[PDB]
Formats: structure tokens, C-alpha cells, sequence
């Protein structure tokens, strides 16, 4: 009952949301939306608001929870993206989890034979580890908020379905995520370094000095490990099968512009957030890197795990206009 | 130092605030803002965002923190309700306890002394115990977020100073709080019912059964201890002198419209404050309550303590015009 009845409140606390019952996904009330491209993602409940925190305009038109941890099952991403196509297409973003990549695949392919045009994102920001335990490559993580906020824009703008994905190909190629985690969901004055957002462990365990250090080291972590050359598959809806697209990163550097994310896991004081930034910004400054925009708090939880990310995303003038630009959603609203 | 590169993190995150030095406190970017009555809170650190979170249009004009759990001392708040005031006067929030009570009286008198308009507005909505480790009365707890918001509004529209703060007292007398823990910031699954948010011993332990049960008591707790008689001191400056104002508190009953605060106090997974949202609304609707607005989240955190507050104001039209209203603080944002 308590995923049920946690649901049952988002849909009473927000009026602006429809909760959908057999199967369950989360629309905007006012879906589908004709004339704009439809956004839509989803995961494993307990990593809220992530996703159902962003569906609303200038972000996602829906969304797909899954158990705790746990890929929605094609049923729910199928039918939540057929109420959301608005006639302009839909556009699955899609975080990198072995379980999440199998059932949004089986979902987006029985979507193009039922008429529905679709591509695909896939997010792999997660810098710290390869392979983790439910991943193929790098996980998704934190920089999945900032992805769907400019993608969202974007089609609410009017972009058409190619514009939008090519632009989250290409933000996704530019995000550099990392957490740490001193407490799950280790010993004494201890950080688990390098923390996936289900539990997973990281690069190691190592001590706790303090704050500054910590984000020393996942600043350096960001910068090291940036470089990153990689398969991912997409789904070209003109041929109507999936095609494969090696891409690399290029890490951040000397000149580049970011927005920075500084993200809570769930249990971090909210003052030490602040403190994370400070520090984060004389890093950033110390490396040529300047911070245009951020936003400090949570975003992408891990139920109650003791521990934050950082999260640094390369944008340019265009791609500032697309953050500026008015969202309305429960856990982002901003503009007209 | 850690409070010094917090409140630095706070700066460089919001350009629309700043900082000053000897002595420390923080004020929007553009104040003294001519025209309008200004608003000033303030108390210990680890209730963030309370308050530097609630500072910018619409609601406060400045706030002063003071170290953990510690009122300001009166310095700060002398000096920043001299920086904030546009010649309409100031008004001082002050949460019920002994330290806050005590500084902000301090500063008030000074301050009218040194030729400012001033009053203020006392908060004492947690209806859990009477004479707490650092309060005489009720302590002063998460429906400051919402008089805060309220008289912002009011301030905003051009209201007179004798305006807001009657506003502020009536607010008081009809906003009712209650707080559990599961953690500090207890024996196994016992929880502390009636927690204060500098971590005061609530009514009593007792046991966790289920998130609805406990929603259950903490709902009826506001119900029966709802009735309050009790003498409040406020700053008359036209006599120049402090004034006791004995008032009394009705409790909700069926009838009444609510604006509905569910508050993280600092360790709560989100989804299981949506959990508590759904049992409250079956609760208040069950009662004759109409729960018109609400907010979800960490409004009022007493650091990494595990549980959560509840907060039931009630408003009528004029009230819920002064809720819907812009706010531009780094907290709570919407409208143009």
C-alpha cells in the first residue's frame, strides 16, 4: 500500500497531475498536449522528485515509477506514451541501467509499430564507475534534471522530435556527475567515493577529512575521469530499427561555461549544501570553469542515504535561454 | 568557519542576496527597498531555509542567522533592520523562544530610539508542550514559513506597517503545528511525538506503528490541543513601550478552509511526506477542513533529524489572494 498511498498524495497534493491506474503512470492533467513534443521518463521509485517531481510544462509530460530501484515494465512506458503523444512525437529519456535500457527498448519499438513517432536519450553522467552493478557503462545519475529542464524547454518551444533529441545526444555528452555517500540508505568518518543513486558501491571506500577535501577529490574525479568514448544505442525512427553511435566525451576545461548541480541524496543538512557550493566555486573559478547557473538541493535522492553529487553540465548562450525559460512543475517552477 | 563558508556558499548561489560583514547577516540585493513596510526575521543556524531561504520579493527583507540552535545576537539584528528599512518601518518575526525573545526586544527598542518605525509579530503555533527547555509558552515553529509568506505578500501590495503585523498576530492565532522524530539530529521503532525543532523533548515516546497512525495522532493532537490562552508582548511605538495582549486560539473545526504545510525536518525520504500528505487530506476532509494549498517538503529542517512536522493554517479569500501572490526568494518561487 505505501508506494500506493505515497502515490494517491502527489496526485492530491497536485491538481495540475493525473495519476493513472491499470496500468499506473503519471501525466499532466492536461495530456496529451497537441502541437509540441511529448517528454517522457521514469525509473525505480526513491529517487524523488525524480521523475514525477518534474512533469509539468516546459519539462516532462509524463512519467513511469517503477518499484523501489526498479524499471517500470514496458506496460506503464507504452501506455504513458501513447496518452502523452500530442501528434509531434515522444521522446524517451532514458537513464543507463540495464533494466531501464531493456524495457524502455521493448516499449519504444512496439511504439513506432503502433504509429507513434520516437527517438531516444540515454543519460551516462555518472563518472566514477564502469560496469556497475546493474549497468552496462556509466550510470545515470543527477545530470538527468538538467537534461529534462533544456529538453523540456525546448520542446516546449516548439522544437521538433530530432532537434530535441539531438540536443539531449549532445547535453548528455557535456554532463559530468559524481556522489559520494557517508551513510546508505561504512565505518566511522568514512565516505563511500563514487555512490550510484540505487546503492551501488563506488571506486572504494576512503576517509572522511572534511568537507572541502571532499569535494576537492570529486572535482579532480570529474576532471580525470571526463575523457569517455562509448556505444549508445538509438532508435532512428525513418529506418524504424535501433542504430548504434560510438561518441566521446571531452572533459571540461579551461574556458567552459557550466551549470552546476549540488544535489542532496537525501539525508545531507541543507546548510552543507551551501558549503559544497563555496567550495565548489573556488574550484571551478581556480580552473577556468565558470558556474552561469545552479541549483543547490534535492533533486535526485537515494531514498535517506547520507551523502550529495555534484553535477557540472557545459552550456553555451543557446542552451542558457533554454534554462531560463519558464518551468512548472512540482519541484521546479520559475517564469510566466 | 564552516558557517562562514556555508553563509559564502549562500552568497555566490544567489547574487540576489548579500552578505554582510561585522556584523553578519543577509539582506536582498536591491534593499533598502523605498516604499514598502520591510520584513525581518531571524534565529539560530540548522532550521535552513529558514530563514536566509525566505529572503528576496514577496517576502523577507533580510534575515539574521545566528550560530546553531542560537538567536542572533541583537547587533545583527539592530544593524539589519537599520540596512532594510525604506521608510514605511520594519516588522520583526520572532519565534517564541526565551534567546529570540530576548535579542529581538533588545534591537526593537533601540531601533525605535534611533528613529525607526517598528513593530512585531510573535510566533507560538507547536501545540505539543507548554514551557519547552528554551521557550516560555508555545515554541515558534514551521507556520513562520507561511505568516512569512503571508505578511511578504501583504508588505509587497503596500500594506502599512500596523497592517502586516495585525495580519502576522491574527495568522498566529490560527496556524497549529506538530512535529514527531524517529531520529536525532530512541529505542526501536519508537518515535519522540511532539518534537521541537532545536531537538526539546515532545509530549512524550511512544510507539511508530505505521506512517498513518502516526498521522492519525499528530492530526488529533492539533485537534485537542488546539485551544490556547496566553499573553503576548508587542512593540506599541506609538506609546513607545512594550504592550501585553492577552489572546486566545480556537481550535479548527469543521468549516474551516487550511492551508496545509507537510515539512521535512531534515532526513525524510519526499515520497513519504506525500504518504503523510495522502492521510492528511482523509483526515481533514473526514473533520469538515478543506485543505486549499499546501507545500511539500523542507521548509523548516532542524538539521539531519529524521521525522516531520505538520502545520494547519487557516485562511479565507483574502488570505489564499495573499498565498497565490509572487514570491522570488531562493525557497519558494512563483508568479510574474
Amino acid at each position: 500500500d505505501v508506494l500506493d498511498e505515497q502515490l494517491a498524495g502527489l496526485a492530491k497534493a497536485h491538481p495540475s497531475l493525473t495519476l493513472h491506474q491499470d496500468p499506473v503512470y503519471v501525466t499532466r492533467a492536461d495530456a496529451p498536449v497537441a502541437g509540441k513534443v511529448a517528454l517522457l521518463s521514469g525509473g525505480g521509485s526513491g529517487n524523488e522528485p525524480m521523475h514525477c517531481g518534474y512533469i509539468g510544462q516546459g519539462m516532462l509530460s509524463g512519467a513511469c515509477p517503477g518499484e523501489i530501484f526498479t524499471s517500470p515494465t514496458p506496460d506503464k512506458i507504452f501506455e504513458c506514451a501513447m496518452q502523452v503523444d500530442g501528434g509531434e512525437g515522444v521522446l524517451l529519456i532514458i537513464k543507463n541501467y540495464t533494466g531501464d535500457i531493456l524495457n524502455f527498448e521493448t516499449a519504444t519499438e512496439l511504439l513506432h509499430d503502433s504509429g507513434v513517432k520516437v527517438t531516444t536519450v540515454v543519460i551516462d553522467d555518472d563518472v566514477a564507475v564502469k560496469d556497475s552493478l546493474y549497468t552496462a557503462g556509466r550510470r545515470g545519475v543527477a545530470n538527468t534534471v538538467l537534461i529534462e529542464k533544456l529538453v523540456g524547454a525546448a520542446a516546449e518551444r516548439g522544437d521538433s522530435l530530432d532537434a530535441c533529441a539531438e540536443l539531449g545526444r549532445k547535453l548528455n555528452n557535456q554532463g559530468h556527475s559524481i556522489g559520494i555517500a557517508l551513510g546508505a540508505c561504512l565505518a566511522d568518518n568514512e565516505m563511500e567515493f563514487g555512490v550510484g543513486i540505487h546503492g551501488e558501491p563506488g571506486i572504494d571506500r576512503r576517509p572522511f577529512s572534511s568537507l572541502d577535501q571532499t569535494v576537492d577529490e570529486m572535482f579532480d574525479t570529474l576532471l580525470v575521469n571526463g575523457s569517455y568514448h562509448r556505444t549508445l544505442r538509438f532508435w532512428d525512427y525513418q529506418q524504424g530499427s535501433w542504430q548504434e553511435e560510438q561518441q566521446t566525451k571531452q572533459p571540461l576545461q579551461s574556458g567552459d561555461r557550466v551549470i552546476a548541480l549540488v544535489n542532496n541524496l537525501g539525508a545531507t543538512p541543507l546548510s552543507e549544501l551551501y558549503g559544497v557550493y563555496n567550495r565548489l566555486t573556488t574550484r571551478c573559478q581556480q580552473a577556468g570553469l565558470t558556474i552561469e547557473r545552479n541549483l543547490i538541493g534535492a533533486y535526485c535522492t537515494s531514498l535517506d542515504m547520507t551523502g550529495f553529487s555534484i553535477t557540472l553540465l557545459k552550456v553555451d548562450d543557446e542552451t542558457l535561454a533554454l534554462w531560463d525559460a519558464p518551468v512548472h512543475t512540482p519541484a521546479l517552477n520559475w517564469g510566466k
